[PDB]
This record gives structure tokens, C-alpha cells and sequence, in this order.
């Protein structure tokens, strides 16, 4: 994979650099997912005193030429390389390193060995030993109350400027919809852990009889498929709320969920 | 209207409330947009030593009977009244007023008017002032670098996850590709003052010919589907680039676009 032929790259740059202090290495590579179609990503560790006005743009050219370089909504360098691998990369100051910890909330880290690229003063190793084997929770009740009243405001939401006529408002309330969906089925089918990543591996996560519901719930931007799709939407959460009513205490009930349903035709 | 009945009673109540210092209305019913689909939304300024204990659920049941209630992503209070009308409430201490001027950011501001319901000491009707009549200028190279870019390193890795065969991340991508298009048609066609609400209006603020293109960029949960929604989404914006190139200069070229559609069958 040209992906790992980057990753060694930057292993090698990383350590031989004395700019950069750590490189930690996340994403599917560390996770036994990486494939020809994965991209690659870091977080760089710099000294504190350069961090400001570290030349990033030359740095990336010498793990490998790009066609294209900015800086995202989450303040990563995300660089499209020559041979269109895409590339992730958090620059931030070695004081930073703290940020660690509030990782273990993401997701099920099993293993953090595949994350230690290069570490000079050993606070990285410590760091990753943190959250090594960190794995949320998400069965609770309070995430099945949140799922339950964040797609009911949604759905209310998007049937309504669907029957306002705003089309294509309703198909991008919908794509919203479906996220939280996406985390009720795997809620309901106690399969969780790629949680904020709800739609990871799905076609391998979750049973085809609730695949082939979710299904139902898409649309082209279309006033006919965009109605079946939201009605669709909420008999699928109706099942849902059903199932895990026997599990948790839930605020939004099977009555509530109905009178959304008879609203439709309101 | 329901509306017009609760907003009736938020006005009464926040006037009458000691508690209450100041209650400012944003939305539709600010915007001369109103509709018997609108909800209804406010900030609502506490005097300072009670916004930590304040109870909410108890006053927003003092408006009117709700169904549900529930804190969003952004701290929001968001209710289903028991009449199916939405209500969004946004309780914070008079001291934090002054976030009010930082609102102008968010899009045009025609009417402040509108948008006061109860001032106790006039601070809000002067905050208000402020942004009366103001919006931001989207028409940048900033705003036009950003969104290319945005759009590619998007499309990179929803074209790569649909290659992979994970259908259901690669549509949950193509409605961020989506909504950075809406952008992007608002740009060319200068019409860009619903931004960060992109597809607010939006039959009747863009073309019928971006309309049209922007339409085949929508798919189902479908492989044959997917692949047509997401190379019109890329030819779409081949189009736009070659708009916008002749405004501001863009690191992202026809040629980049062109590998990237390429890129599909390789
Ligand atoms: N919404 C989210 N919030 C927080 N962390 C997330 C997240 N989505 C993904 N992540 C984390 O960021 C890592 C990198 O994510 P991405 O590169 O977007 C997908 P990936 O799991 O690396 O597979 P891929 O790149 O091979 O397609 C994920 O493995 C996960 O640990
Ligand atoms: N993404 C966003 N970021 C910041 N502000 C936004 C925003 N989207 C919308 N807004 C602002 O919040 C106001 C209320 O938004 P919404 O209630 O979601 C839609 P609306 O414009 O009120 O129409 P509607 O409620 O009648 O359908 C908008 O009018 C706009 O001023
Ligand atoms: C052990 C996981 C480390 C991850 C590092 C950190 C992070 O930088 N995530 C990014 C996150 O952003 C998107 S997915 C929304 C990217 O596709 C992903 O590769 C990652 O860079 C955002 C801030 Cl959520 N995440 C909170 C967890
Ligand atoms: C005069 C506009 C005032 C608005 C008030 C403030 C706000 O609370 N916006 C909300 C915003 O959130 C979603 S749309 C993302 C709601 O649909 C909308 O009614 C509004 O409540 C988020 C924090 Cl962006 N926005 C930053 C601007
Ligand atoms: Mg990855
Ligand atoms: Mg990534
Ligand atoms: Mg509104
Ligand atoms: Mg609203
Ligand atoms: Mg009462």
C-alpha cells in the first residue's frame, strides 16, 4: 500500500526531525482496518517555542509532493498527496500533549501500540498507556433519551419544512436524521463501540433486517421519496423506541411517537 | 397561528418575570419569514445570582404544556409543546448579554425590532442597534479557497469509502459534499446572505439550472445510485470552479478536479 510507504515517511521524518518532540498515528491503520482506500493521519508534536511559525507546507511536501493543502474546521492539516492519498495531520505544541486523555471518549481503543510513531521524551507512551483498552459505554439510558428526543425535534423539524415546500432544507434535516438512527440501531442491536463513527463498517455491524429499513429511510431530492423517507424514518424509530423500552425508561413514548405519525397528513 | 399565541405568552411572561431581565426572538418571526411551519426561538437573560438554579422545565411548562424537553448539542433548550409547536430557548445570565454583537456573524439582520421582546434596563434594545441592518460579506476568496478544498478532500474520502463498498458512510459524506455545495452555487450566482443556512429558501434562491444539477447530486442508499450522485457532485463543481477562477485566484484548479474524476474508475 502507498499509504504505508507515507506512514514509514513519516516515521522517518518525524524522528529524525528536531523540531517535532512526538507523533502519534490513530485512525483505521491502528486499528487492523487500514486498505487501499483508508487515508493516513497524526497528530505532530512540535517544540513549544517554534510551534507558532512551524513551515507545515514544506514539511508535508517532504513526506511526499501534494496537489493540495489546508487547514480544516478542526485546525488539521489535511494535504491530498500526488498519488491522491489523503492525509491528516494535527500540528500542535508538545505542551499540548494533555489532549490524550479526552481520546479514551471517542471510541473503543483495544490496542494503542500501532498509535507510538515516534515519542522523545517518553510522556506519549504514558499518555497512550491512558487510554489503552478505553471503551464507552454507550448502552445507557441517558443515550437512548438523548437519540430519542434529538430525532424527535428533527424529525418534527424536517416534516414540517418538507410540507413547507423547502425541499431540499427536509433532505439535508433528513441526512441529520439518520445519524442519530444509525446510533439507535446499534443501540438496539447492542453493537455500539463505533458509536461517534455510526456509519463505520455498517454493512458488516448491523443485521440486514434493520440495514433494509435504514435503506427506506433515504431519498433523492424528491417531494414523493422525501415523504416516504420521513415516514419511513419514524416507523423505523417506532420499532426501535419498542425495543428499547423493555431496557431503559424513556422520556419519549410510543404515544408521542404516534402523534408525530398522524401529523404527517395534518 | 400557534405561534403567534405562544409568542404572545413568552412576551407576558418574560415581562412579568422578575427573574427575567431581557428575552430577545431570532428566527423566521424576526425575518418577515413566519409560517404555520416556523417554530419559535429566544434568548432568555436571567438576573445573575438565580441563572444557576433556574428551572426551565418549570417555566417553559408556564408558556404552555410540552410533550418533550430536551438539551441539544449546543445547550439549547428545545420543547415540543403539547400542541406540536417546536420551541427553542437559549436561558443564560444577563452578564452574557454582550454575546449579542458576535450574532452578526451568523448571517443579515433586517429587522432587531422584531427581535425584542422584553428589555428591563434598555441594554438589550443597544446591543440590538448594533447589528441592525448588518451581514457578512461571503463573497471571498477566503470563503471560495476554503470550500474547494472542503469540497475535494470530501469527496476524496466519500468516493474512496464507496469504492470500499461502506454505502451508508459514503451517503452520510455525500450530504456534507452537499451542503458545501449550496455554498459554493451561492457564491457563483452571489446570492450568499443563508451561508451557514444554506438551504434555507432554497427553490427560490438559486437558479432552476444549479437547482436542477444540485438534484442529481442526491442518492439512496444504493451502489449505482451513489456513484451517479457523487460524480455529478464533482462535475457540479467543475462547473462552479470555472466561475469562481475568474474572481479569486483558487488552489484548487480544473486540472485537480479532473484527477479527482479520474479517480473514479481507478
Ligand atoms: N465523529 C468522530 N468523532 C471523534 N472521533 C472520530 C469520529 N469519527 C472518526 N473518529 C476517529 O478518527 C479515526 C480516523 O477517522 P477517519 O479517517 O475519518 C475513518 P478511519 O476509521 O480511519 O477509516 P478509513 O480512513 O480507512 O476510511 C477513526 O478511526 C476514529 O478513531
Ligand atoms: N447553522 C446556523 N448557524 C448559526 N445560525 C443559524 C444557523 N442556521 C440558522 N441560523 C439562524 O437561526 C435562525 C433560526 O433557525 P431555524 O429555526 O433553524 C430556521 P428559521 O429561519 O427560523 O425558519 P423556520 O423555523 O420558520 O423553518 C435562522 O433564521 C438564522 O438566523
Ligand atoms: C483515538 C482517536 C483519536 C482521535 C483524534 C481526535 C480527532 O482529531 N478527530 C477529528 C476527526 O475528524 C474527522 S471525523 C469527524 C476525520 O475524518 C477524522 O480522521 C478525525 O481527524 C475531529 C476533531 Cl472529530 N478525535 C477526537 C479522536
Ligand atoms: C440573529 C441570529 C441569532 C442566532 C442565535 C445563535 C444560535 O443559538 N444558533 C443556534 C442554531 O442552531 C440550530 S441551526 C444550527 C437551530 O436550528 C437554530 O434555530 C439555532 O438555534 C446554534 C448555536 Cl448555531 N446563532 C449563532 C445566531
Ligand atoms: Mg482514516
Ligand atoms: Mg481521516
Ligand atoms: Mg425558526
Ligand atoms: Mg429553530
Ligand atoms: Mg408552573
Amino acid at each position: 500500500l502507498k499509504q504505508k510507504e507515507l506512514i514509514a515517511n513519516v516515521k522517518n521524518l518525524t524522528e529524525s526531525d528536531e523540531r517535532i518532540t512526538a507523533c502519534m498515528m490513530y485512525g483505521s491503520f491502528t486499528k487492523g482496518e487500514g486498505d487501499q482506500y483508508s487515508d493516513i493521519e497524526f497528530y505532530i508534536f512540535l517544540k513549544h517555542s517554534i510551534t507558532s511559525n512551524f513551515d507545515s507546507s514544506n514539511w508535508l511536501f517532504d513526506v511526499a509532493p501534494y496537489l493540495m493543502l489546508y487547514k480544516n474546521e478542526y485546525g488539521t492539516e489535511v494535504v491530498i498527496f500526488d498519488n491522491l492519498i489523503r492525509g491528516e495531520f494535527h500540528f500542535l505544541s508538545e505542551k499540548d500533549m494533555n489532549i490524550i486523555p479526552s481520546f479514551k471518549d471517542s471510541g473503543y481503543i483495544p490496542d494503542t501500540k500501532a498509535m507510538l510513531i515516534y515519542d522523545e521524551t517518553g510522556q506519549l507512551e504514558n499518555y497512550l498507556s491512558e487510554i489503552s483498552g478505553a471503551r464507552p459505554n454507550r448502552l445507557t439510558e441517558e443515550n437512548a433519551n438523548f437519540l430519542l428526543c434529538n430525532f424527535s425535534n428533527l424529525w418534527l423539524m424536517g416534516i414540517n419544512v418538507l410540507k413547507r415546500g423547502e425541499y431540499a432544507r427536509s433532505l439535508e434535516l433528513l441526512s441529520q436524521l439518520q445519524k442519530n438512527t444509525l446510533q439507535l440501531i446499534r443501540m438496539a442491536e447492542k453493537n455500539a463501540d463505533n458509536w461517534l463513527n455510526m456509519s463505520k463498517n455498517l454493512e458488516k455491524e448491523i443485521s440486514l433486517e434493520n440495514y433494509k429499513k435504514f435503506a427506506k429511510t433515504t431519498a433523492r431530492l424528491d417531494k414523493v421519496e422525501l415523504f416516504e423517507a420521513y415516514k419511513n424514518s419514524l416507523l423505523l424509530v417506532m420499532d426501535l423506541q419498542s425495543h428499547l423500552i423493555e431496557q431503559y425508561n424513556l422520556k419519549v413514548t410510543h404515544d408521542i411517537l404516534e402523534r408525530l405519525l398522524n401529523y404527517i397528513s395534518e
